[PDB]
């Protein structure tokens, strides 16, 4: 498969620009959601979501087609607890009807990063809605109950490299898991609707205790309140994985760099750009703009 991007006829960089102002408008306006945590952790997860059924061997997934809109994709197991951030999303579609599925999804993750103090993601458009008959079958997505040997391995198939993994596993700083969404229960630190490096402090920081929760789930559990998912821990019990964590735990500015770059490549993954197509744009946020 080649899936070339083609820009939405007409329309340049003030018009998106547009669509992430009504966005991050609706993130400041319903911040009670999920007891005011905001929408901006499950539109994140959104965006890695849809992006992350990709496989590089056949080019088939990826955020491109916005196939999630399906049944088959929209039904995933895997995918528990996202229909919220589709919802959210939905009234802004009918606002701006003439931009793509996959273009709106992956919109969303860059907005919601931006507007939680993150850094800029450079976001690039074209992505265009392929048929029913595209959507990916469920089981494409990663398990959490395994080790460091499974996670190098599972984000290889979306060739991710060790720094690219342990950069786009730090959005763990956002959010919690849900116990009723994933079998899980709990959130990675504190402050979780602010980007920060906070998910690495707490890997090297705390007294982590291996528990079994109410889904018969194991997850590494610390006395501050906070949880890490046996995916997470590996992260430190692997030697490659632990200097990197060390590395973003010391210099957020680094973070913030890598997963920037590493973001973007998650979100163009098995899509074709070519150079007649615009630079990526670099949106404002609401608060340079003075809105
Ligand atoms: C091996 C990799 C990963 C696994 C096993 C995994 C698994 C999970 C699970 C089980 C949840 C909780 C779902 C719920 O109950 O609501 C979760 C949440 C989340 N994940 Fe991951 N994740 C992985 C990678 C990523 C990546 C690469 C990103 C983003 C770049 C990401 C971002 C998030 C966010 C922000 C949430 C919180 C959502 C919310 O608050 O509702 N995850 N993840």
């Amino acid at each position: 498969l080649v899936h070339v991007a083609s820009v939405e006829k007409g329309r340049s960089y003030e018009d998106f620009q547009k669509v992430y102002n009504a966005i991050a408008l609706k993130l400041r306006e319903d911040d009670e959601y999920d007891n005011y945590i905001g929408y901006g952790p499950v539109l994140v997860r959104l965006a890695w979501h849809i992006s992350g059924t990709w496989d590089k061997h056949d080019n088939t997934g990826g955020s491109y087609g916005g196939t999630y809109r399906f049944k088959k994709e929209f039904n995933d197991p895997s995918n528990a607890g996202l229909q919220n951030g589709f919802k959210f999303l939905e009234p802004i579609h009918k606002e701006f009807p003439w931009i793509s599925s996959g273009d709106l999804f992956s919109l969303g993750g860059v907005t919601a990063v931006q507007e939680m103090q993150g850094p800029k993601i450079p976001w690039r458009c074209g992505r265009v809605d392929t048929p029913e008959d595209t959507t990916p079958d469920n089981g494409r997505l990663p398990d959490a109950d395994k080790d460091a040997g499974y996670v190098r391995t599972f984000f290889q198939r979306l060739n991710m490299n060790d720094r690219e993994v342990v950069a786009l596993m730090g959005a763990g700083a956002l959010g919690k898991t849900h116990l009723k969404n994933s079998g899980y229960e709990g959130p990675w630190g504190a402050a979780n609707n602010v980007f920060t490096n906070e998910f690495y402090l707490n890997l090297l920081n705390e007294d982590w205790k291996l528990e079994k929760n109410d889904a018969n789930n194991e997850q590494w559990d610390s006395k501050s309140g906070y949880m890490m998912l046996p995916t997470d821990y590996s992260l430190i019990q692997d030697p490659k994985y632990l200097s990197i964590v060390k590395e973003y735990a010391n210099d957020q500015d680094k973070f913030f760099k890598d997963f920037s770059k590493a973001f973007e490549k998650l979100l163009e993954n098995g899509i074709t750009f070519p150079k007649d197509a615009p630079s990526p744009f670099i949106f404002k946020t609401l608060e340079e703009q003075g809105l």
